[PDB]
């Protein structure tokens, strides 16, 4: 391995410069199977990596695991191996009543409720997505006629208190996060997830292109995975 | 007289307008409105000069913000009260990347929040991000007139001098927090410095208002008073063209 | 001109070292008229500059516009041109019940609810007024017999949510500022305005003298006068 | 399942109240193998769970994945299912010259260079290990005669800039982290790893017991002994039943 | 004197490397009196110092006064004079219902509600007690059979608003501290006192060993002389085990 | 036996005093009181020594705060409960400007808040500003005795050592946050370092109490009994003007 965690060398990538990065290791082969000549390259910890061919060009699919820290490792090591464009495809809970389960969300920038982003840029730096990547994702979405919303996402280091869930062992939330969901809702934030603040900040601050799409699996105020996967693959096609 | 405390405007004055172009300089307001049909001066108090005009048969506002987040926040708030829902900022900027030339046009996707006013609308972790439709329109508009365009992140400072790490000043020094900061933003790919976008983008993105940001490069902090006029005009045509796409 | 924004040269100031700095560019000529030999020097953006004379000495009057950011430009550029003493004269909203519209407020120091002050000194540094400047303002106010209150001011980068106004487009205020007015009230803070934290910090941290006086125009519970005091204080500071 | 991620029911644990929590899903079976009647319960995302038996008492082995966020999910959901004691066994880079590759480190408390801990307690709250767990880990280490150091650990949300590595794509480190390693060294900090701040803070602030032990696999100033750290954590678990 | 505040020379310590550090200058003699050959060395400001002998070895007793700032001077200056181990013995208010007046609390680590700790290490660094010291205190407590609790302590730069007391001149508490006591209670914090965050941080970040024990003199949800005596016996016995 | 928890004073003991001079050092209390009429010791507990005396026929209090914001905050709170409304701190300080000489007296208009206790009264953005009348009284008093006097900003630290960027210590290092800090304060015109004013000024200005601050310079970082006496004469004269 050329890198500490992924168990990959630059030769393994066959010159690929674009990666699709789902959170779940099990989703990797599913994404790769939509493309040509899919092959498994490696699997270590939460990092499962497949290579495939899109319009004759090699593309990588690599899982990040849950959270900014594991995401930061995958992105950095892929960047060392030559990846320059990163498309995250995820699952999220919507926090707006007009967003329905099954819809797709394209993130322009994220509320940084994570710690890893701070390791790349101070808090005042925006966790903003690459304009070309966002454009490609929005177009891909419309391309298959998915119901699409574009806007801000809250990206949390936690699934529970950081997303103001009380269905927990302790049944309480630290002061800092009390009333936070209502605040983000009032500010128009679409959804919660757990990797975008780290991904977008680390790429935007290092000259790497990143974009973010997710299928809504729940709505906190009130099939889809395959929809979102089709979209991220089609967006990749436009960025090759 | 007015339905708002600072701008001296009534809702009837806007005649149903829902989009506003907001330059920083009061003197650029007439310049912008003239590019459009039926310009008429509405009001002028403090740093806020407001003209109405017409675009493809649609009423549009041009209103100056003055320098800085705090005067910007007043203008944006009061226009929103009067019914404005889309704000397009047209400004001047100092570039900090060598590959960016005077005369180029910058479209901001999002801003580093080196301001105080953004914090009155959202905590620091919230991104000072531009609306996607507005940014798209600005980028499409710049390509329409064939300007040299860069799209990316801008640092938005509450100060012209120490916050942009200028040392050619009365004290000649910069507080610890900002020492070495220009080099940091440069390394992080930041295109330029200006003084209003963090406030504008944060206050709009957190209140359901659409906002975009374009600026003409008038200096490069790594590398003509006449060019400053040509660049301005280049940037002005772009924001008007973008406006037409957002009606 | 010797400076980027103000459109002034050092010779323009004619040796002046004291400036009176209103927020409103429209108030400049008004203030300068109270003194001798008033003449317009320049007007660009929110920056209108007149020169005048007080007891035979040249003095500047220059608008800052609204907010710390434009204030920081004006002060820096005036300092480059030789100004050493800055007297702000402003308008304010009182937040104590006992303070009446028409009263005059002299600021000893400000709560830093601004961004620009941080570009000169970290938050722990006090946005404190110069002692001589404050003295002259308080004596001038007792001189003409205005009802004066002396104390701490909250200086905000916003007119609306940072002063906890709810009469707005959104009708809401970000968590950080909910209940803030009541908090400043309990701490004995007199008023809100929008430039003093930046002015006082930038001057106190660079060896410049600054003072701050304002006229109450609203009471969050319930000009010619303030201007008169600021002019008389200037005389005492020449 | 009774929980959103781990795919486990309370019945699956069979009354277990203690869990050993490695970072790596592939280490789970190895740990369970040291005990009696090991059986695999589930595997979803980076969460692999086995159950085994220690002195005839049921115990859980469940991987956290890398980082505070996935750790926070594992700990929370395990707590919902009845777990009250958590013992992390990890790998680490030592940052003191006197500490040798292969040594075992027991963490009394962590420097909080993570984000998830803040979702449980404000920064001023200490990321401190439970006294009984720490005592059990030290005694176990003593028991098997391993070279052991006891002290403070730096727990980072990143492997790279948060541990002030410059051998990277960008080759630079954000201002906040420049000179940080030398600072922790001067302050006697033993090592870096990536989950303890979240684990210790979330447990200490919710009445759950947690301890942390790790095998040194690199020395930033300078055979993995994973198996060495593993025997100690199992022996410590025995003392905590 | 070899130091700026304590009025002590290295020779005064007679080779001592352990100090017991009460907050109250008046408690110093009481503690020393439990030991052999107690002798008064100096008294300046809030810093009263005695020397004594514990199992034949010289030990120091030195008051810190109230608060991290004076504590930081005493610990620094004692370190210059050769002290490497610091055991604080204090008085505290319990904030858990199950903890009674007269109980003894041993602190594993502290919530840093102080300013002085920040002068030694950034806030993310834990105000954690030395493991050997904590162990000695817990074993000493069991030895004399006191009702003992072991855990986290909130260490505040104020006695009043920082401990959310409203029985005060102003009757109010600044926003940051409103609702704070209930938050610490929910997080299992045992008690409030005013010196441990500074002590534990400054020691843990400089290779010095520190421990912290206190007697409960009030319960904030629900004798003082006796309590003081119990805690003093424990800190002395712990010191014996750390020689 | 006491109306307050730490000071050991009842309100009747104050005999209607509404002003207190508050030195840091308990041992300076009697000295200050001896400048006035009918001085009597009231109490001594911990670092809090209190005397009462008479100035121009009016009762006045002298009460030591100990070193640091935390003990200061206790003294001020409990004195305020006892009826004190005006507080004049008299301290010793290290100058950090070349033009300020040893023996000079400094009047503080406001302080840099390098402390923790001030945060327990007001958030950091609130100014640790002195009362205008007290400052005026101190400046006039200083002119009255013809001391060499400077008026300005003071840096108020929770530590004597790393917070004042001293390297003459056991560990010989300073945490990143304070590296290069002294040069920065100097550049900003800060006059001096001491350890109680940020807490005193903040807690007073935010609770309707009057506070002023004067100190004698006993060291200059860039370049003591008599100096003490000079500042003491000034604080007593300022007190006369504030009765
Ligand atoms: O981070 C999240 N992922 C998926 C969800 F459904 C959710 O609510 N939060
Ligand atoms: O804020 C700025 N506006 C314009 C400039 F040229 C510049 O450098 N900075
Ligand atoms: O900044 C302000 N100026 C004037 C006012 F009346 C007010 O309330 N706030
Ligand atoms: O987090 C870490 N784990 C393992 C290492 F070797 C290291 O350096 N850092
Ligand atoms: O700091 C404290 N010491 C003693 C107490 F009783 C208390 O409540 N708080
Ligand atoms: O806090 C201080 N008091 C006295 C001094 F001389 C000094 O330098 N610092
Ligand atoms: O279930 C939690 C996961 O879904 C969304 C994310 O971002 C998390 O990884
Ligand atoms: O000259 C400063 C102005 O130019 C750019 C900005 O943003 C400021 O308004
Ligand atoms: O209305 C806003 C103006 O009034 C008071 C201030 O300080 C602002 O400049
Ligand atoms: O390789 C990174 C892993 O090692 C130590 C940790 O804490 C991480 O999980
Ligand atoms: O009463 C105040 C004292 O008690 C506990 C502490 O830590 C203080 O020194
Ligand atoms: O020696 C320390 C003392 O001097 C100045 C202060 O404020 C401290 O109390």
């Amino acid at each position: 391995s050329d890198v500490f965690h992924l168990g990959l060398t630059k030769n393994d990538l066959q010159g690929a410069t674009l990666a699709i990065v789902p959170g779940d290791p099990d989703r990797v082969e599913k994404i790769a199977a939509l493309m040509d000549k899919p092959v498994k390259l490696a699997s270590h910890r939460e990092f499962t990596t497949w290579r495939a061919e899109l319009d004759g060009k090699p593309v990588i699919v690599c899982s990040t695991g849950i959270g900014g820290p594991s995401t930061s490792i995958a992105v950095e090591e892929l960047a060392q191996l030559g990846i320059r464009t990163f498309l995250r495809i995820g699952t999220t809970g919507a926090i707006q009543p007009h967003i329905n389960v099954g819809d797709v969300l394209v993130t322009t920038a994220s509320v940084r409720l994570d710690g890893a982003s701070l390791h790349f840029a101070p808090l005042e730096f925006p966790a903003v997505a690459d304009f070309e990547c966002t454009t490609a994702l929005v177009e891909a979405a419309k391309s298959i006629g998915a119901t699409t919303h574009v806007g801000v996402t809250a990206s949390s280091d936690t699934f529970y208190p950081g997303q103001e869930r009380y269905d927990t062992y302790s049944g309480r939330v630290v002061r800092h996060f009390k009333g936070s969901m209502e605040e983000w809702q009032a500010m128009g934030v679409m959804n919660y997830e757990m990797e975008s603040a780290t991904l977008l900040t680390m790429c935007a601050s290092q000259g790497l292109r990143a974009g973010m799409v997710a299928g809504v699996i729940v709505n906190r105020t009130q099939q889809t995975e395959s929809h979102a996967v089709k979209i991220v693959v089609e967006a990749a096609r436009r960025l090759l």
